């Protein structure tokens, strides 16, 4: 079936607040932007096997 997810990548001029060690399948993360970047969209991502879903717009 797979693929299982591993550590989520970095995001557009942002970081993660919930940096865990075990990411498999059916998980979400907190794709937050930094200070000096205006955020548009949600601020989270989801695990889609090997890739992640919804990246934010930190404009």
């Amino acid at each position: 079936e797979g693929l299982p997810c591993k550590s989520p990548p970095e995001i557009s001029h942002g970081v993660v607040a919930h940096m865990s060690d075990s990411y498999q399948y059916g998980e979400e993360v907190t794709y937050k932007c930094f200070e000096g970047f205006g955020i548009d969209g949600p601020a989270i991502a989801k695990c889609l096997g090997e890739k992640w879903s919804h990246p934010p717009s930190c404009i």
